[PDB]
C-alpha cells in the first residue's frame, strides 16, 4: 500500500498502488470527479466488503489529479492548470513508472473523460472501461450561456455541487449531502479545485462515431443514475459506442453519485462486466 508520484510535461501526478503482484491481468486505474479525490470519490467503493473480494486479483492505482491528494499545496496564482487532454498525457508516465502495460479504467465525470481520452490515444493499452456519469462532448454555447448565468447567483462550491449530484438531491439535503457539501466549501485547497472545474468546463469533443474510426476497441461499461445532471449526456454516449462491446447501467435511486449512494449493486455490476470481458470475478 504506498503513495508514488511522477513528474511529467504538465506537473507531477500523485497515485495509490495497491494489491499483490498480478502480472496476468490489467491494473484496475480509477480517476476521480471535480471537488473529490480518490478518497472522497471511490474509497467507499474500493473499501466496500464485496469489493475488496474482487480486486483481490487486480493490482489497483488510485490516482489523484495534480493538486488533489492529501496535503496537496496551493497552487500560486495565475497557474495554468492542464487540460483534460493534458491530465490523459500524464498517465503513460504513471504506467512506465510502474512497469504496467493494460488497464482497466474506472472514472467518474471528469475522471471518466480523461480515462475515455486516454484510452483514444493508447488502445491497445485498456481492456475496458468503466466510465460513471461521462459527457463525451465540449459544452455547448446554450449550455455555456446557462452557466455563466447560474455563476452570477451560484457559488464555486455550489456550482461544483450541481455538477456531482442531482437538485433533488441538494434541496433533500441528507446527511451524505451535507458531508459532500462541507467538504467542497471548506476545502483548504479548494482553489486547485477551481482550476480542475475549469478545465472540466473547457473540454473539448471525445468524438465517438457509431462504425466510425474513432471508437473505443474494448468493452466499455457507461453507469449514470435515473435523473442525475449527466444522464442525457450518458444516454448519448451510449448511442455512439459498439452496442456488443457496450453495456448501460442507468441506476434508479442511486443519484449523482451512483458509486457513494450504491457501492453493493455497483460492485455486482462491476463483477459482470469482468466475466463478460472474459475474466473470472
Ligand atoms: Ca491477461
Amino acid at each position: 500500500a504506498k503513495t508514488h508520484s511522477v513528474e511529467t510535461p504538465y506537473g507531477s501526478v500523485t497515485f495509490t498502488v495497491y494489491g499483490t503482484p498480478a502480472p496476468a491481468r490489467p491494473a484496475i486505474l480509477t480517476y476521480h470527479d471535480v471537488g473529490l479525490n480518490y478518497k472522497s470519490c471511490f474509497q467507499p467503493l474500493f473499501q466496500f466488503e464485496d469489493m475488496q473480494e474482487i480486486i483481490q486479483n487486480f493490482v489497483r492505482v488510485h490516482v489523484d489529479a495534480p493538486g488533489m491528494e492529501e496535503g496537496a499545496p496551493v497552487f500560486p496564482l495565475g497557474y495554468q492548470y492542464p487540460s483534460l487532454d493534458q491530465l490523459a498525457d500524464m498517465i503513460p508516465c504513471v504506467l512506465q513508472y510502474l512497469n504496467f502495460s493494460t488497464i482497466i479504467g474506472v472514472g467518474v465525470g471528469a475522471g471518466a473523460y480523461i480515462l475515455a481520452r486516454y484510452a483514444l490515444n493508447h488502445p491497445d493499452t485498456v481492456e475496458g472501461l468503466v466510465l460513471i456519469n461521462i459527457d463525451p462532448n465540449a459544452k455547448g454555447w446554450m449550455d455555456w450561456a446557462a452557466h455563466k448565468l447560474t455563476g452570477l447567483t451560484s457559488s464555486i462550491p455550489e456550482m461544483i455541487l450541481g455538477h456531482l449530484f442531482s437538485q433533488e438531491e441538494l434541496s433533500g439535503n441528507s446527511e451524505l449531502i451535507q458531508k459532500y457539501r462541507n467538504i467542497i466549501t471548506h476545502a483548504p485547497n479548494l482553489d486547485n479545485i477551481e482550476l480542475y472545474w475549469n478545465s472540466y468546463n473547457n473540454r473539448r469533443d471525445l468524438n465517438f462515431e457509431r462504425g466510425g474510426d474513432i471508437t473505443l476497441r474494448c468493452p466499455v461499461m457507461l453507469v449514470v443514475g435515473d435523473q442525475a445532471p449527466h444522464e442525457d449526456a450518458v444516454v448519448e454516449c451510449n448511442s455512439k459506442l459498439d452496442p456488443t462491446q457496450t453495456s448501460f447501467l442507468k441506476m434508479a435511486d442511486s443519484g449523482g453519485q451512483p458509486q457513494l449512494t450504491q457501492p453493493g449493486k455497483l460492485t455486482e455490476a462491476f463483477k459482470y462486466f469482468l466475466q463478460g470481458m472474459g475474466y473470472m470475478a
